[PDB]
């Protein structure tokens, strides 16, 4: 055995959505601040399938499209469209009752897409890659052994209070097992495996020697362990929830049937024999979650008895498969822990923090977005950006979060899982009405746009004059509205100029720009951010540009033909040379005026400022004099510069 | 000297956007019958890596999304959006009159969009990869020495009508790129960097060595070897046209500049100083046509000209990435083809000024029209006559395209008129009525090729479909797909992989008398000597020849796709076949039959071209048009499919 030891900033325990995501997050601050050292490990080999997601919902889309990631995704990726429900007539047949959409209209410019995971991560691979300029690499086979956390150390920013100890595996400890199935399946890391089975079939056989043991002494630890975290349980937190007996199988196959909406996602209910969720592919796939009768015996769990009972609940309908790609089977339950963090030092995010059915496609979806929202945090901390402190909203922020998805697909999962009412007098049965109204409800919260983080360091409602963008709520995220951008015209969702790379944005609505008394607010606006003391002079690094660490934006209401943006103070607004800054609330070639003020709440004259957070979320909203909410806002977040850029004291290039 | 011997269906001479469209084209002929052989050569070591052309206009764009080309391009494309016009006041002070749309509203779904020619290359040359399974490479540095064409052989299918001598270059002789492929920084190396990387060697095709002498037979050679072209000069076919005597610099730079309009399309007339034409670009870059005042110019002087002509707004380049000059002049041939046999196409056959952004959209559309044409009658699937319509129809284009910009880039060269009685310039009026209604043209949509063999006006009933007019681009409308209810736009379903399309407007199918008339139009489909039966392969998909799509006036909750023909019209497990003229979640209805302008009841059934062009309008009762449409053109299997006898695999 090789002993081994060495220092890291961030060790990111596992690789699936949740780890892959933080890395991505992490690796721009590596970008920026090279001797960071962020690493990322695995247990297991890539030669069996390590996946079983597809869903990606609106917000999360939102999310990857500020990290560069979107436009690839969808450019494979399904979009369902509708939701057919299906559920039994008088002779117990099934038939569609109704349709609903598959994303509620209106509530985010992207629909949900269904992508096979592989691909997903892939494409985030290659991000990662990208960013970190191949620095930050995933390791593997490596799985932690040990974890002693030092306490007194926790405030420490030099110290590393978290040791690690990883025992380098060998291929065979890292192949999952198969259950003597032909065709490729989850099984092996599905909830029918027990903690105990994941932590033993991962382990080193009696009479061999570890390869290496290595001693990892880490700033900070993230816990992307998945269901069965060996992270969650060496730190002692519980977990509260109990599994349920209803069992379910998936497929992911071409299909050949005469079911009329076999391309689209539907909900069956069958007047016996269970329920089915289709989840239509890419590629001529379709996904079945199709529920069974009833340890379950894994090497007993086939393809053939996911089909038969799949063409039950089809019936009349046929079912037939011309090709199968893969399989699983779970449980319905859920789970979700109290803690997400110990000591602001080590913390778990994703399945480690909350488990739960498949019927809502949450679980990839709010696995990434945890570690979005802890990676921005723990990038400034680390780049001695901000203040350690902001580590606690972390849990303040996700905790709630996973309560509510737990509570949620509590309902959703029972209402899918049990037998629809023949009538009104049939109280064991579901209401198809209600599961109906379940689902559209539950298609809001599913989204993940309509998260509402409570008040909290950096989330400042207090110090807010909400009414002066009703619409921009503090603590939901920021809603993308059309804008035309002031340079050429070019009509463009706004929020794809909301790239998430550490900066938080200071949004100026200036409002009707052209009337002299207005323009004389924003300009008093601007002399303060050019003023020595305010926050673009004061956490801008001495030659470093004005832009780079609070990216200042202007969306004023005129029409671009009636004011131009060297009428704007420059570079305050203005950057010098640079045109994506000022935007429009106005018509535009191909489309009408969007009334993008009014749908973001703000008056159209006198206009509001509005602060956003690096992942996206209003963090204040506030009018042009202001300044002081600003200052105090960001004085609580960010850490000065050792020499900063001081008073803006370049002329006016436009003159110039 | 080492002498070698060889044969090759077809030889494209030239890899430039002309060049490269034509093989990318070809591509998906070779990988149906991989006995094909289909060379592409070129002169210079490496592809383009800066510059040169960089516009791509509507039906450009409309093209590229059907080969798969758009979504890739336009992840790094500009859209310019405006055109801001500005010209001198009383005083010859430069000030903004006005802003014109760049793409007229409602004229595409896409919009012109700006990106230099090496990303294009790229691109299609990535794409000629994957279609053809690496069976289709540009080899190069290779030059043409000798062509002889024997015409006594032009109808034999089996001959090879024309040798062409190729000479190997060494990496010497080959006139180098001045803006060539710059390494990128850091260790991370994307597929795309990594492949433009290697293309930025000189390397021969494997075995071959600098000197080899190559006689090669082929049965076709398409000269897209662009303006000065060796094949067009060699066939004898005189560039007619005139060379002005002004003289244009082109700088691609970021800029550094108080002009308000810099990130616009623009178009300024200076008082005395000429004209420039602002292009901004990817990347923070801008392209600026700077007109020259009167040996070898150079960036510097191309800068003092935009100076004077910015005035008093300021213009100095950050970063200079690529430049050239060029005279103001239009030439175009009268024949586009010898034998058949031999065909030029792209700046071979046209050049003119770049004011419009014409080049690359139209030598990418010559090859785009010939290619498919070249690929059914190489396949064995069409007749070689109607390789005589990719000269009618594309000859006329191009003159159409010298006609104007023959005004347009006099209007752009001349002195602004100081006032009304100012004869000797021109008028700002004229000039924004000119840009105006050349964007129309420019944006390549209204393009109405003459009847042809493959374009039958005489035999449709054009009013059936008033906004499918015969000879036009078939343009893409909203419809929902029925399967699943997904809004689309309906030209994403016209992949342009050789097939034709019969699109089906099948009306008010809810309606029992219409739903008859459908029914009627199946069992046509269906019998044993229709178009489907009688040019679909034995053994073959009835939709991989002639693809037959449905397109219906109902909304999706009041019809099934199992209530129409299956198979016909509803094929066994396949989805791609029915859309719907409807309502839909996150959009209204499309009123896209009333766009067609086709009945929302009665419908009409329209054949599409494999290149996308509307060939035929006619009714569901119009079978006998349909069938005497294709005769002409396509030639049957030896072995058909017959009469469907499958049972209709929706019932059980
Ligand atoms: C059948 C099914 C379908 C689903 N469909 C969707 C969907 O469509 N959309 C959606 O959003 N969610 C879906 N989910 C949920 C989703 O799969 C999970 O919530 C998500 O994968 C959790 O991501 P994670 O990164 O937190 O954990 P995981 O995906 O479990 O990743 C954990 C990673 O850590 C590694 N690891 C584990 N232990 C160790 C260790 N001790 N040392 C080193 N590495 C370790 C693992 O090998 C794995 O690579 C579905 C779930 C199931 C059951
Ligand atoms: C130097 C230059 C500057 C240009 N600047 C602009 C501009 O500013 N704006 C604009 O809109 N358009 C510009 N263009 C025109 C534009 O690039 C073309 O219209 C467009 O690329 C379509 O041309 P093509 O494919 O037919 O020919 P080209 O693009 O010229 O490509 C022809 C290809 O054939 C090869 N070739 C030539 N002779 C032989 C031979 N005898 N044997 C083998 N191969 C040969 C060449 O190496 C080249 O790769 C420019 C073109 C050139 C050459
Ligand atoms: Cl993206
Ligand atoms: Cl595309």
């Amino acid at each position: 055995t090789k002993y081994s030891e060495s220092y890291c900033d961030v060790l990111i325990v596992g690789a699936g959505p949740a780890g892959l995501m933080a890395a991505r997050v992490l690796s721009e601050y590596v970008r920026q601040k090279p001797d960071l050292k962020v690493r990322i490990i695995d247990k297991r080999s890539t030669k069996v399938y390590n996946g079983q997601a597809d869903g990606l919902q609106c917000r999360t889309l939102e999310s990857l499209k500020n990290l560069g990631l979107a436009d690839k995704i969808l450019s494979e990726a399904n979009d369902m469209s509708t939701i057919a429900l299906y559920n039994p007539d008088e002779n117990g047949h099934i038939r569609r009752t109704d349709r609903i959409p598959d994303t509620l209209p209106g509530i985010s410019r992207y629909h949900q897409v269904v992508l096979h995971q592989g691909r997903i991560e892939r494409r985030i691979l290659d991000s990662i890659a990208e960013i970190s300029d191949t620095r930050i690499k995933v390791e593997r086979p490596l799985i932690p052994e040990k974890m002693e956390i030092d306490s007194s150390k926790a405030e420490d920013p030099e110290a590393y209070p978290v040791t690690m100890t990883l025992r380098y595996m060998s291929e065979d400890e890292s192949t999952p097992l198969q259950f003597g199935h032909k065709t490729e399946n989850g099984l092996f890391r599905s909830n029918l495996q027990t903690q105990e089975e994941e932590d033993a079939n991962y382990r080193l056989p009696e009479g061999k020697e570890a390869g290496e043991i290595e001693t990892v002494h880490c700033k900070y630890v993230i816990g992307c362990d998945g269901g069965h975290s060996w992270v969650r349980r060496t730190l002692g937190f519980e977990m509260i929830g109990e599994q349920t007996d209803y069992i379910w199988g998936v497929l992911d196959a071409v299909p050949a049937s005469n079911f009329p909406d076999i391309r689209s996602r539907c909900a069956i209910h069958s007047a016996e024999s269970g329920s089915i969720m289709i989840i239509p592919r890419e590629n001529n796939l379709v996904r079945f979650y199709v529920q069974l009768q009833a340890r379950v015996d894994r090497t007993k769990f086939t393809p053939e008895v996911v089909i038969a009972n799949a063409k039950k609940i089809f019936h009349p309908y046929t079912f037939d498969v011309q090709q199968l790609d893969w399989f699983t089977a779970y449980h319905i339950g859920q789970r979700v822990t109290e803690k997400f963090s110990k000591d602001e030092r080590v913390f778990i995010a994703g399945d480690a923090c909350h488990t739960h059915s498949p019927k809502a496609g949450q679980g990839m979806n709010t696995s990434m977005m945890d570690t979005y929202n802890l990676g921005w945090k723990l990038g400034l901390v680390l780049t001695g950006r901000a203040k350690r402190d902001i580590l606690k909203t972390y849990e303040e922020e996700r905790q709630p979060f996973a309560q509510a998805l737990i509570d949620f697909d509590h309902q959703f999962s029972r209402l899918f899982s049990g037998r629809p009412a023949k009538d009104v007098a049939d109280e064991m049965g579901v209401s198809m009405d209600v599961f109906k109204e379940a689902f559209v409800k539950g298609n809001e919260f599913a989204s993940g746009t309509a998260i509402n983080y409570d008040e909290n360091l950096v989330t400042d409602k207090k110090s807010s004059k909400q009414e002066l963008a009703k619409n921009c709520v503090v603590g939901t995220r920021f809603k993308s509205q059309p804008v035309v951008r002031h340079s050429e015209g070019l009509w463009m969702h706004f929020g794809d100029r909301l790239v998430t790379d550490g900066r938080f944005r200071i949004i100026v609505f200036a409002g009707k720009a052209t009337d002299a008394t207005q323009m004389s607010r924003i300009k008093k606006f601007a002399a303060y951010l050019d003023s020595e003391n305010s926050v673009i002079s004061r956490y801008t690094p001495k030659g470093a540009d004005r832009n780079s660490r609070i990216d200042v934006i202007t969306i004023h209401s005129c029409h671009r033909d009636d004011i131009e943006m060297h009428d704007f103070p420059a570079p305050a607004l203005h950057p010098k040379w640079q045109y994506d800054f000022i935007y429009a609330d106005c018509d535009s070639w191909h489309h009408p005026h969007p009334k993008s003020y009014q749908a973001w709440g703000v008056d159209e004259t006198k206009g509001a400022v509005v602060v956003v957070r690096p992942d996206g979320y209003t963090s204040l909203v506030t009018d042009l004099e202001g300044t002081a909410e600003i200052d105090r806002y960001f004085s609580g977040i960010l850490v000065e510069p050792k020499e900063k850029s001081g008073a803006q004291t370049e002329a006016d290039w436009t003159k110039s």
